[PDB]
């Protein structure tokens, strides 16, 4: 029901999961703190230095429209109607920074094509959407699993492992990662015993048979996953409650996220795991832990997430006592891709201003209003600028290529049980046109 | 800009067929499509005008259209019905008959879903559309591939074919049906020697790629096959240039159509092939080849029809001298469930008017505007009535599952060559709710 409004001369429409999927009865669930909240705030800073930024739209404020997918695309789109109500007769959208689900980019970008609506997503790693026949308006600043699976099969050649099976999740993104995974796997001499699908649905018997499934060859210990969270999550659970032990390799959904291992530590020990190569944003950690229920009004979903992440209400006035600061801050993975998906829309819309407005610095009547298939092809698709809060270290661009994707860029990881009884993630290496690993880090190795 | 065809009247309803082909890879629409558009588009015109005389059946409120020409593709699908929903927010559309292939109908039903208009398709028949959390509005007068998915693996256990391949289109029809396939063919002891998948745009070398993936099993001579039409004419042309022999098992995308076996008959010989089991339409025969240049001014794309029928052109007085009488006639396979769904929205709009609208037999105040979540969820889904046209014998009915599916009742068909030298489809079989097959019937047996 809520929406995200901001003012400035040319409006981008946003898109985030701040709910997790409802109940069979409700729309929406709870609040999501890494992939809603601490997401939708890198898009609010980010607009906020761009609008500071002197070089960068300097006499053009950029607004924003930010909306809530629930986690399920079916709402995603029921919400997606505000980009293009105005069209089928918000005032104007210039473009739409979103989509986290695959699917919700999918089902979003069937709609934005049929109004000339240039969608740019920060997380959506589907192959289908490098198909520019069907999705002509969609661009990210992620690349395409078909990188990730020639990545994850070039991990199992390395360490000679022939013998594997596959699990998956229902949706775009991991049925079609899966399928990426054994293409390049049998280009590789390596065999599947079990390929397995699994559902959010599912219950906990569900996901032990699942287990049950992947033991009837067991030739096969290494297990191979592009599953969402929660899925990840209840396998790895279901393999400590009737000790199952398996040498996972998975996807990015996984990555190095401490709350899909949290519980099921033992079974989990020894896994490699793909988290799309990104760097942390100090600037954005900064402005994160300063936000509070009073000075961040202009967030309609901020009251709902400290009540929630701080276990208060404010009807009963227990909210005040806690703070951000005073906590330990974790940035979420894909915060840079959250970043240079706005920076890139804003480099766009710069670079379509020098080329429409020559004289003014200001607004003209050319980008009144904008032309969304100019913008995308001509301006989203070639800019090259340098990504912003970046380390000294690395030198990363933004950059589009010819399908709309990003470089496939992927970092290695392995969970181990460090000293004094504490496990963590651990990076081994990364993918960048190759693996590049070091074993010395790996402990079974 | 593109052409619709629109009739007025009371209650307006959406029409969608595949006038004309997919165009080429820089053209939106090919060459017009006879039987699977023109005849398709027809019959529904042939059902209103029926409705529109018939007393029983909404004697005084009149049933007007628009109809839509998809041009094979569900992109351009998507951009034409936005016509279907304009009025929502100017032509209010209080129902949908429409989408031949599943993609079509699957892109539209996330749209109409957003604004409650209740869809009847009359040939899509993927098994994603059975699912209400997201195609809630959406119903149809064939059956879902689950069924036919079944009738397949069925026929390979009656002969005992436990060693297969499978070939499956690129999309929602090929690879829901062909995963259908596998797990009926798991739980009857058949295994799967490799699974194929032909693309959206595959090349000569590309159909000969796939065709060598299945020679490398060659115990499996059975293909099972759930193609598109173009997609199984293309595999038996690689077929027949290689040498190579199958005994295909296909789905209705084949069927009994001579379009996909002209030219590979060698290659063909011996095939099973599935078709939905239906009856040709008495008086819609004789409507049809009654049409005429001059009288069918209400088709904007019937002149287009002639021009290429009879290769002719208006622009030098050419086509007058023709009929579509003295050519033979052959009733498209589905034109049955296209009357059928016609029918099923206005029973619907008939049992609804007796509800709501109890003194006359005007549109009431209570359906201005038709509500469609009740038209769909009371009216739509309860509807059972005497197939219209039905053969004077028979006593099939018209009526959904709770769902909005039609009931699996399908003919099995060999293709043989005939006595006479020529080669030719013949029925063998029947599969409704168990298989039926007359092994004296096909040649091999
Ligand atoms: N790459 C993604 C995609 O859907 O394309 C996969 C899913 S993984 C997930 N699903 C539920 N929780 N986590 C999501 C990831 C991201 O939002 O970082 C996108
Ligand atoms: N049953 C269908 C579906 O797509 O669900 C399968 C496709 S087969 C086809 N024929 C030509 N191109 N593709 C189409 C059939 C029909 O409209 O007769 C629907
Ligand atoms: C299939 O196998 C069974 C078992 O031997 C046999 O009785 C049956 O006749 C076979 N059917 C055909 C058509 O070969």
């Amino acid at each position: 029901k809520k929406v995200l409004t901001l003012e400035g001369d040319l409006v981008l429409g946003g898109l985030f999961p701040v709910h997790q999927k409802g109940g069979p009865a409700e729309d929406c669930g709870p609040v999501n703190e890494h992939r809603g909240i601490q997401r939708l705030e890198a898009m609010l800073f980010a607009l906020d230095r761009i609008n500071r930024d002197p070089h960068l739209l300097p006499g053009v404020r950029l607004g924003a429209h930010i909306l809530d997918s629930c986690s399920k695309d079916t709402h995603a789109l029921e919400q997606a109607l505000d980009f293009v109500r105005a069209s089928l007769s918000p005032t104007a959208i210039t473009g739409v920074i979103g989509g986290s689900y695959s699917d919700v980019s999918i089902q979003v970008a069937n709609l934005l094509r049929l109004f000339q609506i240039p969608q740019i997503s920060y997380a959506s790693t589907s192959a289908k959407l490098s198909d520019k026949s069907r999705y002509d308006y969609f661009a990210r600043t992620v690349p395409p699993d078909f990188f990730q699976a020639k990545a994850m099969a070039e991990i199992l050649r390395f360490f000679n492992w022939t013998y594997v099976s596959t699990v998956a999740s229902e949706g775009d993104y991991g049925e079609t990662g899966i399928e990426a995974f054994e293409l390049e796997a049998r280009a590789r001499n390596i065999s599947v015993a079990t390929s397995e699908k699994v559902g959010r649905a599912m219950s906990r018997a569900a996901f032990e048979g699942v287990v049950r499934a992947l033991l009837q060859k067991p030739s096969a210990r290494v297990a191979v996953l592009f599953t969402r969270s929660e899925d990840a999550r209840e396998l790895l659970a279901a393999s400590q409650r009737l000790n199952a032990s398996f040498t996972w390799v998975a996807s990015d959904g996984w990555g190095a996220l401490e709350s899909v291992v949290a519980g099921s530590e033992g079974a989990a020990e020894g896994a490699i795991t793909i988290e799309l190569a990104s760097y942390p944003i100090s600037d954005f950690a900064s402005y994160f832990q300063s936000l509070d229920p009073w000075n961040n009004s202009r967030n309609p979903w901020f009251r709902e997430f400290w009540e929630q992440r701080f276990r208060c209400s404010f009807r009963q006035r227990d909210c005040a006592a806690h703070s951000l600061r005073a906590v330990p801050f974790e940035q979420e993975s894909k915060i840079m891709f959250v970043v240079n998906a706005v920076y890139a829309m804003a480099h766009a819309l710069h670079n379509m201003h020098r080329a429409l407005c020559p004289n003014t610095t200001r607004l003209c009547d050319a980008m009144r209003p904008v032309n969304g298939r100019r913008l995308y092809k001509d301006f989203v698709l070639n800019v090259k600028f340098d990504a912003p809060f970046r380390p000294a270290d690395t030198h990363n661009e933004v950059r589009f290529d010819r399908f709309g994707d990003g470089i496939g860029r992927y970092n290695i990881f392995t969970y181990l049980r460090a000293g004094s009884g504490r496990y963590r993630y651990q990076k081994v290496g990364y993918w960048a046109e190759g693996l590049t690993l070091d074993t010395s880090l790996i402990p079974w190795a």
